[PDB]
RNA sequence: CACGCACAGGGCAAACCAUUCGAAAGAGUGGGACGCAAAGCCUCCGGCCUAAACGGCAUUGCACUCCGCCGUAGGUAGCGGGGUUACCGAUGG
């Protein structure tokens, strides 16, 4: 639970096409300090999860917190720090 | 109608290379020439190739490597059956 500037999310609504999850995530996770990426892949593995890149991790915390649980079209994700960071957080 | 190395006069073009289109398969154009008696034309049937989109299922996945099954949809007529039309006329029991 070592907090992360990004943030995984999974229970994603799999029918929601890639590009409207990317706009709706910025959405909602906006308002919590800029983003520099939200990445989602459609694949067998990958779907149902995206990973969100906040600024810095003071976002990405204020952010978890609050919407945990948080029912988005219909199907309440689950939230967590990303395991690993991000690649251009090396950068 | 069918048949075939009947030498008549022709057609086409595998791999490869260049380039355009497509998610892709693959397709078109250009050089190439493996090999075609229809390797002309047509996707109705079987096979195989691709999964972008569409519908169903499966999946709770910790990624920035790969991304599943069915339907379907496309492609292949140079994978095959089939249909259709065809040049030559050594050959038709
Ligand atoms: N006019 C005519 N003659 C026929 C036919 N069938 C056989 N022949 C004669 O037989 C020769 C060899 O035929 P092949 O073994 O089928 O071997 C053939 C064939 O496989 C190929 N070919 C030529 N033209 C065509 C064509 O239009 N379509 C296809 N699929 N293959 C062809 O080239 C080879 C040699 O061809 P050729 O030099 O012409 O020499 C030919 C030709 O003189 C026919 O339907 N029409």
């Amino acid at each position: 639970t070592r907090p992360n500037h990004t943030i995984y999310i999974n229970n994603l609504n799999e029918k929601i096409k890639k590009d409207e999850l990317k706009k709706s995530l910025h959405a909602i996770f906006s308002r919590f300090g800029q983003i520099l990426d939200i990445l989602v892949s459609r694949s067998l593995k990958m779907r149902g999860q995206a990973f969100v890149i906040f600024k810095e991790v003071s976002s990405a915390t204020n952010a978890l917190r609050s919407m945990q649980g948080f029912p988005f079209y219909d199907k309440p994700m689950r939230i967590q720090y990303a395991k690993t960071d991000s690649d251009i957080i090396a950068k």
